[PDB]
């Protein structure tokens, strides 16, 4: 009978497809057809389509050939079981160590006169380098206010001197202003630097340009902050194409070796030997700023939904989660405490990665003191609960607003007051402050650039402390009180909220976001009606 | 604005490049060879068979996959869906019956005493090997044995019988000569319905020339022995090569089926009138009027078939034939005549939507449709149709006739139906039927003379007041109750040569459930068997 032939004909078919598109000419064909389709969907002008697709085609086809179309996979998709196996984005688990979990003990308020560690948090600087004042703020292009955007017609003004309120990342001068005005204050013990150094022009980006951004902005930070250590993390716009972060099992040229070795060449002064070693492989590391404290810098792109290399293998990329566990357990032993920093927050991640992270923080509550994440470009947080009943806040991650202005925001940075350096310190965020540059004032001719204080957390929300329970109570408190949420919304946008009023469903969506540290998991929002 | 928007265009371009890539013959060769190695890996069957069969399928197979499954997209509509591409493969469809209101139901009236009767001979699944060779190995490693190249049986196993064999072998032409020669007793026939499957079961090395050989020589044989009596054939699943390949009319030659359809109507020109030949050259189905007041429809069930891969491209009412059928059936309702439907594969072995639309049609046209005949099963059984609303009322039954061929351990056999005869007011419904078989245990003895015996008669054997559908329904549930009776139906099921295994309760249930399922993917139909 013929029924037996379907499977072999399928496997052979995708073998011929596989080896067939491994040749460049067909890759060119896919590129051009994709260009015509891009032109059909419009958004954006044709040259952008051309450049972007020419940039993506190679690695895109590479991964699809090695993942989606690899027979099989594909035959396991169309037939399944008997023929092939489709594992794409399959579930996986990281297997915590067998050490029994110590009983949860919440941290105690710091003793009077105890030391305090001030930490500067910079994220999403997004340096354009093509920013040109006077250009068109609203143009047809993924990014405007830069060389090649043209001029605004008639009554619409050009881009501001310090940056603009539409699209338009920052010119280097505004980063210089940010770093010069750091005095008051200040002084900082350390700086957490999340990533996203390059601008949002993703179609024509080049490795040389990305390296330019990384090295020059690193040099700027280093110039202004001097001896204070800066601990960076890898953002989602560092590599090119944007979001392309092949795990360590991909080897050059097309691997990430270039970016990871450009880093750790630039960050050599800040990071110790081991940190650099692990950074050269996967782009993540661990170190000890204080005795009794451990900082973990995670590469969240192996977390990312938009990182297509995960189609190939999405299972604990670079084995980093496991590594993290080894560290966190290493921290439980020794009686130390851990700070985690990263670009993309957990709960923006795929499915399994997020759940494994949640499982880890829940297991490691007493050890993990704080967590910091960027990427959102807006000011918000995320609350973690116990994995069983999800009724008890065990930790919170702080999502800091972007230094960049991207999509209509005032620039800003954050500063954390944290339990300081000494034995027994909890190393937990005591408070935080948010500075912004009001562009309406700063762009006036003759104005004096000023980085104002905006708000202080505890002062604004009346929190007895910054521990998770307080943020939980703040969320449910805002569900009820609309004025309070209006405050949180004003600060959410760094003082430049949009024109749309953000009515009731908007509020509900936002608060639900504040409560979801685990991707999917709709139940986390159950108590919000 | 980010890469996430590009996935769709990159996909569509990807599968365009794949499409044009495997549109070249060298790549087709590569897929063929990989498939050959895989076949050898799964074993079953010997390597030469794998090689030949895949070499026969590869061309058209790649054609269809390129044009359907992999056509971007489709494929992209599968991996992304909705917003990007549309995946319709084996999607639902409906035939839209005409708006004429259904006439009020009513049972056919019993024929008056002394009324005329039309005897019809039903031949199906002749499966002529032409390579059948007595003495060769009946059980060999091969899809088909008892032929040239099967070798000799080792040691104690005897060879193949002169008149055919009881394991995995088709018929030699001489046994078809025997069948057609012994047709006298009895009786005289008014017409002959011939379902299909003329060529043998060797599907790996088949060639168009061979299939046409079978068609023309066997057609010539039937015409020789039955002479002036009309034979209305149908297209079986073994005609075209590769087996089951029946591209709809929207596929054009060379690789289309026009060669087979025009080879027919060249061979069947004496039997079928002009229109029949015209539509048969297109779709392989036709309509004609054997009697005044009666209409015979011959459907090509390959557009029905699950095993026909050309439907991957478009599975929706191939050749628009179902619609055509409606147009004919309605034409009869206004005209007040009755319809006989014949085809190879029975409805309920068909895909999903085709089957359900067929059920809907027969249900709508019940009073008009007098009888239905189908082959393919190679075994003696039937299928009962119910009302589309409550599914409690049998509105019709289709008769699945046993095979003339011996394929898979059966005595050869043919059937003859007694039908309400030619006259005004005739119901044209099956009154009874008979089944003749050639017992090979006796016929293959040296010096024996092949004899085609009577086996059973329906009404007498099952004690049915008539052959109308209600009778067969009552028979099925009676068999659910009575195990001895089912044992009878099982003996006749195999044409008098039931297997060694006792069958029994789960077997019985499966068989009866099959008898009640005329619509594929209709498990509810068997609910009442518990
Ligand atoms: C239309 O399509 C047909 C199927 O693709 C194709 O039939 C093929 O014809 C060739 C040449 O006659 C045969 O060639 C093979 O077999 C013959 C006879 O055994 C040998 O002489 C050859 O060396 C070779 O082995 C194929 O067997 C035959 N395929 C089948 C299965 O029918 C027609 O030729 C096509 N016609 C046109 C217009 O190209
Ligand atoms: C096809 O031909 C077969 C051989 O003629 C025949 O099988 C034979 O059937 C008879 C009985 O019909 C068996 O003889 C039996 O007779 C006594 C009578 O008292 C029984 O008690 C015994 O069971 C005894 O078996 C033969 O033994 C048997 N021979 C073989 C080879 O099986 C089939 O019945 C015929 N089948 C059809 C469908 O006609
Ligand atoms: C290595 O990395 C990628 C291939 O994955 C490729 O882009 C490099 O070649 C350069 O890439 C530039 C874009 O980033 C492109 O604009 C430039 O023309 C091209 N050529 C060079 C030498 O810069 C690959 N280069 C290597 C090391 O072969
Ligand atoms: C954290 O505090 C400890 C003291 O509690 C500091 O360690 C001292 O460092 C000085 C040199 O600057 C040595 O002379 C002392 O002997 C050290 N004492 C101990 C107990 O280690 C440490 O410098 C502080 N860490 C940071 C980063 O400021
Ligand atoms: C940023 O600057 C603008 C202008 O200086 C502030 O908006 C002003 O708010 C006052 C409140 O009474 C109004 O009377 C003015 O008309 C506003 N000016 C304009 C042109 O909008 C704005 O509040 C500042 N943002 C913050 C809070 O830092
Ligand atoms: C599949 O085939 C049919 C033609 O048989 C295509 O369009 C149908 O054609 C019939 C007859 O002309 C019309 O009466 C129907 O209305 C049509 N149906 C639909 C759903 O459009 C149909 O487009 C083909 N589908 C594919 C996959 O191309
Ligand atoms: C069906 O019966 C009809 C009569 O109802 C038969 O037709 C007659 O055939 C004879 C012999 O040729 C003619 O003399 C008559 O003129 C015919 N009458 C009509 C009205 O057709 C016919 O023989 C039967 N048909 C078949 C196929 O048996
Ligand atoms: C087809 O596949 C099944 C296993 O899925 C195998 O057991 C069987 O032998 C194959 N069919 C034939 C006719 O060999
Ligand atoms: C993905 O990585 C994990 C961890 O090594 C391992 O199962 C294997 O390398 C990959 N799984 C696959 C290829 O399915
Ligand atoms: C593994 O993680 C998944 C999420 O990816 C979670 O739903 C599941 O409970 C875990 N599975 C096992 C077998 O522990
Ligand atoms: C593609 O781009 C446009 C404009 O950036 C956006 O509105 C749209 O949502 C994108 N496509 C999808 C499917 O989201
Ligand atoms: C008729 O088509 C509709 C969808 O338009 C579908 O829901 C229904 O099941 C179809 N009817 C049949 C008998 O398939
Ligand atoms: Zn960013
Ligand atoms: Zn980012
Ligand atoms: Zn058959
Ligand atoms: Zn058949």
């Amino acid at each position: 009978g013929w029924g037996n032939l379907t499977c072999p004909i399928c496997k052979g078919l995708f073998t011929a497809i596989n080896l067939g598109l491994k040749k460049e000419p067909n890759v060119a064909r896919v590129g051009s057809v994709a260009i015509k389709l891009c032109n059909l969907l419009k958004i954006a002008p044709p040259a952008v389509c051309q450049s972007i697709v020419h940039l993506f085609e190679d690695d895109m086809v590479e991964v699809w050939r090695r993942s989606v179309l690899s027979p099989s996979e594909a035959c396991g998709l169309l037939l399944g079981s008997t023929c092939g196996h489709w594992d794409i984005f399959s579930s996986w688990n990281i297997s915590l160590p067998t050490v029994p979990k110590p009983p949860p003990k919440p941290p105690s308020p710091p003793a009077p006169g105890a030391p305090v560690s001030r930490i500067l948090f910079l994220t999403d600087l997004h340096w354009d380098h093509d920013y040109l004042e006077g250009t068109d703020p609203d143009c047809a292009d993924p990014l405007c206010c830069r060389r090649g955007s043209g001029l605004p017609p008639a009554s619409r003004p050009g881009a501001g001197y310090w940056g603009e309120y539409s699209k338009c990342d920052l010119p280097l001068r505004t980063l210089e202003s940010l770093l010069s005005g750091l005095g008051p204050a200040g002084p900082f013990d350390m700086v957490y630097w999340t990533g996203d150094i390059p601008a949002h022009d993703v179609w024509h980006q080049t490795r040389q340009d990305q390296l330019r951004a990384l090295t020059t902005v690193t040099a700027l930070v280093r110039k202004f902050l001097g001896p204070v250590p800066v601990y960076p993390a890898v953002g989602n716009h560092e590599s090119t194409p944007v979001n392309s972060f092949p795990p360590p099992f991909i080897e050059g040229n097309h691997s990430s070796r270039w970016l990871y070795e450009a880093m750790a060449k630039a960050w050599e002064p800040w990071l110790p030997a081991e940190a650099l070693r692990t950074l050269r492989i996967g782009g993540f590391y661990a170190l000890s700023p204080y005795p009794g404290l451990r900082l973990i810098s995670l590469n969240m792109n192996f977390c990312s939904r938009e990182n297509f290399w995960l189609l190939i293998n999405s299972t604990d990329p670079a084995g980093q989660l496991q590594w993290l566990v080894g560290e966190l357990q290493a921290a439980e032993d020794r009686g130390d405490k851990v700070h985690i920093i990263g670009h993309i927050p957990p709960g923006h991640c795929l499915k399994s990665w997020s759940w494994n992270y949640y499982r880890i923080v829940a297991r490691y509550e007493n050890t993990l003191a704080a967590q910091f994440f960027g990427h959102t470009h807006v000011d918000e947080f995320e609350v973690f609960y116990d994995e069983e009943t999800l009724s008890r806040p065990l930790a919170v991650a702080f999502l800091a607003p972007s230094a960049t202005t991207y999509i209509g925001l005032n620039p800003g940075y954050r500063v954390y007051q944290i339990d300081g350096n000494y034995s027994g310190s909890s190393h937990v965020v005591l408070d935080h402050e948010t500075y912004i540059l009001n562009l309406t004032q700063a762009n006036i001719p003759g104005a004096i650039p000023h980085w104002q204080l905006l708000y202080r957390a505890r002062e604004t929300y009346g929190l007895p402390n910054t521990l998770p329970t307080a943020w939980h109570n703040l969320v449910y408190r805002m569900r009820g009180d609309m004025q309070l949420f209006q405050t949180f919304w004003f600060l959410y946008h760094k003082g430049h909220p949009p024109s749309e009023p953000c009515g009731t469903p908007c509020r509900l969506a936002t608060l639900c976001a504040q409560l979801s540290a685990r991707a999917d998991s709709p139940a986390l929002c159950r108590h919000l009606m």
